[PDB]
């Protein structure tokens, strides 16, 4: 159910509460929307 990173497809925790995938590699370790897979939401932009 994990989400594939749309750099090395990697184990990200999926949250489809917000639609949100967050890439559990110390390389990455960042948050994206898994719908469109670009930059979630955040206190600045999308
Ligand atoms: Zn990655
Ligand atoms: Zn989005």
């Amino acid at each position: 159910s994990l989400k594939a990173c749309i750099r090395c497809n990697s184990p990200a925790k999926y949250d489809c509460y917000l639609q949100r995938a967050t890439c559990k590699r110390e390389g990455c370790g960042f948050d994206y929307c898994t719908k469109c897979l670009c930059n979630y939401h955040t206190t600045k932009d999308c």
